[PDB]
């Protein structure tokens, strides 16, 4: 059949991979033995990837789920090519949507969420640290204002980890960031901490989010935030990677017919992951343990 380029909006549960792309295997291991099982790429297409063009916006790191990644790559456009891309992959990954595109198609501006337990707002010692710790109004408020504090743009420098000496100078922009009101699954309290934002750095998210849970649970005071923009460095705890979620990535391309698909999906698949995860594991729990390590 003929030969198009396409794009897909593609969603996946994290847990059990190493990121999106190339020791567990990749996202893109899977899509690619299912578009070289599908029939819509020769196999020398699926061991060299660069030879379909391949693309993708956003490279996940291990652990990282997404509800809207986009990739690109230029494929044989059989029959039902959705279908059966789709019949190929486990279930906790799936193409959602798959447009065919110019060839002049080729990602910064990027919505994630994070979904975490309520008790990572619990104060070390006015509230209890179990699973029965429920959000008060007053506290999610807190929440709110300590990341309503991100809007705008700052010197992010201490918010990214390098692996030599830190770069004094990392300015980026923060569209918005807010925590929804929280819900319960048996017994157990989570919350979802929405960011937009563009160019977001390494463990930027991740650390924005361990700066206002340590600053909530009572190990540093609010004025952390302003001076963590200062020139001095300051170590910011850094939240695990399991509650991150890609949500949109913005670029022309309208994926708005596939916005129920993408909640069905996020509701299902991921969000389920990370809850019985946190439950069965304790991930969070564990990682708020070593919060005392930090120098404030």
């Amino acid at each position: 059949p003929p030969k198009r380029k396409i794009v897909l909006l593609m969603a996946y549960s994290g847990k059990g991979y190493h990121g999106m792309q190339r020791q567990f295997k990749t996202i893109e291991d899977d899509l690619v033995s299912a578009l070289v099982r599908s029939g819509c790429i020769p196999e020398n297409h699926g061991e060299d990837m660069r030879k379909m063009s391949f693309q993708r916006c956003a490279r996940t790191d291990k652990g990282v789920s997404a509800a809207g990644q986009v990739v690109s790559l230029k494929v044989w456009l059989i029959d039902d090519i959705l279908e059966k891309i789709n019949s190929h992959l486990p279930s906790h990954i799936r193409i959602l949507g798959l447009k065919r595109v110019t060839g002049g198609f080729n990602c910064d501006a990027r919505t994630y969420c994070y979904l975490l337990p309520t008790f990572a707002f619990a104060h070390k010692d006015r509230d209890v640290q179990d699973e029965t710790y429920r959000l008060s109004a007053e506290t999610l408020q807190q929440v709110n204002r300590l990341l309503a504090c991100y809007k705008g743009t700052h010197n992010f420098h201490n918010f990214t980890s390098q692996k030599g000496p830190q770069d004094p100078s990392a300015c980026r922009y923060i569209l918005e960031m807010y925590c929804e009101e929280p819900f319960v699954r048996e017994g157990l309290e989570f919350a979802v901490i929405r960011v937009k934002g563009q160019s977001f750095m390494m463990h930027q998210i991740r650390k924005m989010v361990g700066l206002v849970v340590a600053i909530v649970k009572g190990y540093a005071p609010e004025s952390v935030l302003e001076r963590s923009w200062g020139t001095e460095k300051v170590d910011v705890p850094k939240a695990p990677g399991l509650g991150l979620v890609l949500e949109r990535v913005h670029f022309p391309l309208d994926w708005a017919q596939e916005e129920g698909k993408v909640a069905a999906f996020k509701e299902e698949h991921i969000y389920p992951t990370i809850i019985g995860t946190e439950r069965d594991e304790r991930s969070m729990a564990q990682w708020l343990s070593t919060l005392p390590i930090h120098n404030f």
